[PDB]
């Protein structure tokens, strides 16, 4: 029944488990036409996509908050592979969008449409420690339609460890993007670094995007993109979406916004099981995360 639930909700594409609604029209994603000045923001789900997106949007608008609030974020920054028959269509949104385009995606590098690589588009990749991602993704399953019942948190974590969740293995995702992140066109960031020193990462982002980093611009970005501001901003907190698709009464999208909430969810036994498995998955990579 749980396995049956997963079967009804998700289907594989290129070996990667995916929301079934997306897969039906995957040819649209496959043949997507990039432009050289497109910017890709790529993340494993729940790694702070919304956070870095708004920072990037502010950098584009030279810190003009009104310009950022002119439309909701999922319209300002289309979700590339996302498709709900005719109700939502990321590819369509991008096709009609005036450049310069900012593109959101959760795809592993092997699944990113070839055109982005061919045109050598800049990519910003953001990752977050796996435990915190797992917690966040768990509540996401609960709040959002199109997910199976995730069961108990230990049950969900078992699926997470095996990569049996939308977008597949977090382990492979981050490891693959880490290799790409050696390219000068790909900026590799950590959620935990944005928490620890937001100013340093914002400045890093400004330089990567070839803009000028003034104190005033940097200050505007920092407070506009802080958790408390974004939580209350209807342009960025997804509250304009109805409850029957995103039910924020169960759990808000802007949920806690901290590093270390895994300490509030993993039991000692689950933590031990998770840590052992994690080491085996990640031993052969120089990528290093902080869980606090
Ligand atoms: N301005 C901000 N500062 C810190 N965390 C933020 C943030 N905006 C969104 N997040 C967090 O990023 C996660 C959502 O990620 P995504 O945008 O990729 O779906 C949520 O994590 P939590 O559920 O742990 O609170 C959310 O709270
Ligand atoms: C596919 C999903 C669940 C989603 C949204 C975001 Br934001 C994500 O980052 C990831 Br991952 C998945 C979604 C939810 C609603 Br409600 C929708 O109306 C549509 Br169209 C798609
Ligand atoms: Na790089």
């Amino acid at each position: 029944n749980s396995e049956l639930d997963y079967y009804e909700k998700f289907e594989e594409v290129h070996g990667i488990l995916m929301y079934k609604d997306f897969v039906k029209y995957w040819d649209n994603v496959e043949a997507f036409q990039a432009r050289p000045d497109d910017l890709v923001i790529a993340t494993y789900p729940k790694s702070g996509t919304t956070w870095v997106s708004e920072i990037v949007y502010m950098i584009y608008k030279e810190g003009d908050v009104e310009k950022c609030k002119e439309d909701v974020i999922f319209n300002r920054i289309p979700f590339l592979e996302c498709r709900k028959e005719n109700l939502m269509n990321g590819v369509k949104q991008l096709d009609e969008m005036n450049s310069p385009r900012i593109v959101k995606t959760h795809l592993p590098p092997e699944l990113l449409p070839a055109s982005f690589w061919e045109k050598d588009c800049k990519i910003i990749y953001l990752c977050r420690n796996a435990k915190d991602v797992a917690v966040s993704f768990y509540y996401f399953f609960l709040m959002v339609a199109g997910h199976p019942n995730p069961g108990s948190f230990p049950e969900f974590v078992e699926k997470f460890m095996q990569g049996q969740v939308p977008y597949g293995s977090w382990y492979k995702h981050v490891k693959s993007w880490w290799e790409k992140g050696k390219s000068p066109r790909v900026l590799f960031l950590f959620y935990e670094d944005l928490k620890e020193d937001i100013r340093k990462e914002v400045i890093k982002l400004i330089h990567f995007l070839e803009r000028k980093p003034s104190e005033e611009l940097v200050d505007r970005i920092i407070h506009h993109t802080s958790f408390q501001e974004m939580k209350n901003n209807p342009s960025t907190n997804y509250t304009t979406l109805p409850d029957e698709i995103m039910n924020q009464k169960l759990s808000p999208f802007m949920r806690k916004g901290i590093t270390g909430d895994w300490k509030n969810h993993f039991t000692e036994a689950l933590n031990e099981k998770f840590d052992k498995h994690y080491e085996q998955q990640m031993k052969e990579s120089t990528l290093k995360f902080r869980t606090e």
